[PDB]
């Protein structure tokens, strides 16, 4: 694994953390104690490595006395790897228990610290982790490597108005003996997990049941709404559960976080974070939940080995997504999805460049933030090929016996790509005739689109497509014929289409995005994803009205997905580009860092 510093697994492997921390929100600091068990692989085994990042380390404690330790030289990104050496030599398999004491810093990449003015409520701070990909290294000393998998237990001290949660089965509170102005809360995650799966939460937190096994958490400003949005979760886990098999984690959370929160959600086991851009009114946008759901089979019990693989997370959550979608709400909507999709990989390989690294499936993490080379292309282009291969192998019903055949073999394993390709083999060994014509080299390891474009059904694009090329298509003298009529029949999904078909051909003239706007209204509409798309296509056709409505989306929420281009397209119009650097600057402090960072880097400052 290129991108960690810690002894691998072929050495020795973390089997448990017991975490006892306290959460310090006058000093943005998290301190305390992370005992690691871990399990030798070797004969004579006298030292090994732990990631870390940013952490400043107090003791390291085994069998009872101090050892010794050494931090090397901080390696960007990854952090200063962390060496310790045994007080007595390992056989093979023998386990021993090390105690860390540590504190994180304030600007720990895995976290964010929010004022009580950057919240609901306005009385209370707020913490929130976000430990994929390697971040979690931030928070404590860890081999922070998806191909190692921990159950854990935690205690955590926090003002005691406050309410901690994590990723894992609540195991009860108490007053802290050692400070009655606070609670400890209690944890345990007794299925194995890699390290970036643990999260954490502190905030004034209220919940609501949504249904048998879901509650809503989120501040109480928040609650109603979340719960009626997020309402057709059950329903959601029982079509996974009959898709992937049994759901093993026990319970399936939902915590809506504030709006920096960098992601539509993270499949944090028993607890999913999403962002509240979800909170359409209308539950429009729960393709996010179902795709936080089937996580719970691809990438929490069949987990990639590193991130060079994170194509096999990602792709096949999207392909149980889109199954799920179907199931709910037909098989022409999961053919709409799909080839909506195949838009979004359009999209991600034309600003790439169709021969940059990052936009081929497997690719060669070594010396390349996670960060940064993050996009559609492992979910999109992991989906196609999936997508591609059902069409290929007799159809969907013929490859989601693969599927969950594939979850079965490698639950509680973390897996490569090669892996992934000979299991398919051996499922599919009367069909390798059919499996030899797959270009794998193309698909797996080539940038660009795929060498092949699955079949896609266009019943419910067709109108999307009629109507954009209409817009794309009219001249002044054709601006009268549209009316709101126009969008009579489309659903959400299709107006969001039409723009994101629309927006791939922007900059459309000013006057036509001017009518637009004049008879359908779309500054009036409040879906996150739509706003987004329109706002974008507003800037790129260069309309000087839209800069305060796109700044204004830009920060007001911190969905990646939204604010980076929002800034990126404010930067490139001459109009807005001071405004959008000093409107950067002066959000940065209070930004996500991660967020921060790689906007940052968008904008050249
Ligand atoms: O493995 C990386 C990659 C591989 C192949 N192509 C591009 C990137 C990668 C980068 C960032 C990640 O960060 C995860 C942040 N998320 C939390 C929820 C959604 C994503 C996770 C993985
Ligand atoms: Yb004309
Ligand atoms: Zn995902």
């Amino acid at each position: 694994d290129t991108c960690s510093l810690a002894s691998p697994a072929s050495v020795c492997r973390t089997k448990h953390l017991h975490l006892r921390c306290s959460v310090d929100f006058t000093r943005r600091t998290l301190t305390g104690t992370a005992a690691l068990t871990v399990q030798s692989q070797e004969d004579n085994l006298r030292s090994l490595v732990l990631d870390t990042k940013d952490l400043t380390i107090e003791k390291v404690v085994i069998n009872g006395q101090e050892v010794k330790y050494a931090l090397g030289e901080r390696q960007s990104y990854k952090g200063s790897p962390m060496e310790i050496s045994l007080p007595i030599a390992l056989s093979k398999n023998q386990e021993i228990v090390i105690e860390i004491s540590f504190e994180t810093s304030p600007k720990s990449s895995a976290l964010q610290w929010l004022t009580p003015e950057q919240t609901s409520g306005k009385e209370h701070p707020y913490l929130f982790s976000q430990c994929q990909a390697i971040h979690c290294r931030a928070i404590l000393p860890c081999q922070d490597t998806p191909s190692v998998k921990l159950t854990y237990t935690a205690e955590v001290s926090v003002p005691k108005e406050l309410v901690a949660l994590m990723s894992a089965i609540r195991d009860g509170e108490t007053p802290d003996p050692e400070d009655p102005s606070r609670k400890i809360y209690k944890f345990i995650q007794k299925v194995p997990i890699p390290c970036y799966l643990i999260a954490l939460v502190v905030g004034a937190l209220e919940s609501r049941q949504i249904g048998p096994r879901t509650l809503v958490w989120s501040e109480k400003e928040q609650v109603e709404k979340s719960a009626y949005e997020f309402s057709e979760t059950e329903s959601m886990l029982k079509i996974a559960e009959d898709l992937g098999g049994p759901y093993v984690w026990g319970q399936y959370d939902l915590l809506v976080l504030p709006p920096s929160f960098p992601y539509g959600g993270m499949e944090n086991p028993c607890l999913t974070f999403v962002t509240p851009t979800l909170l359409a009114g209308d539950k429009s946008l729960s393709n996010v939940i179902a795709h936080e759901i089937s996580h719970s089979w691809t990438g929490n019990l069949v987990t990639n080995k590193t991130w060079d693989h994170f194509w096999l997370n990602e792709g096949h959550t999207v392909y149980l997504e889109r199954h799920i979608c179907g199931r709910l709400f037909g098989e022409k909507f999961r053919h709409f999805n799909a080839l909506g999709g195949w838009g979004e990989l359009q999209n991600s390989v034309k600003t790439f460049g169709e021969t940059h690294p990052f936009t081929k499936l497997v690719v060669d993490l070594t010396d390349i933030d996670p960060d940064v080379a993050y996009s559609s292309v492992p979910y999109e282009k992991g989906f196609a090929l999936l997508f591609y291969l059902e069409q290929l192998l007799g159809g969907p019903e013929i490859f989601l016996g693969f599927l969950k055949a594939y979850v079965e073999k490698f639950s509680y394993k973390s897996i490569t790509t090669d892996d992934w390709k000979d299991f398919l083999y051996s499922y599919f060994k009367d069909k390798v005739d059919v499996l030899n014509q797959v270009d794998w080299n193309a698909w797996l390891y080539s940038p660009g689109l795929p060498p092949i474009k699955p079949n896609y059904d266009m019943t419910l694009t067709n109108a999307c497509i009629a109507l954009s090329q209409r817009w794309i298509t009219a001249k002044e003298d054709d601006l009268n014929s549209f009316n709101a009529t126009d969008l009579k029949d489309l659903s959400s999904h299709q107006l969001n289409e039409f723009l994101a078909q629309t927006l791939q051909r922007a900059p459309l003239p000013l006057g036509h995005i001017k009518r637009m706007q004049e008879v359908y209204n779309f500054n009036a509409i409040n879906n996150s994803e739509i706003r987004f798309r329109w706002l974008r296509l507003c800037i790129q056709s260069k309309w000087e009205d839209a800069i305060p409505l796109a700044l204004k989306m830009a920060t007001e929420q911190g969905r990646m997905k939204f604010t980076r281009p929002l800034f990126k397209d404010l930067a490139a119009f001459d109009k807005s580009h001071d405004q959008a650097v000093r409107t950067y600057q002066e959000h940065k402090a209070s930004m996500h860092p991660v967020t921060a960072m790689l906007v940052g880097k968008d904008l050249k400052v």
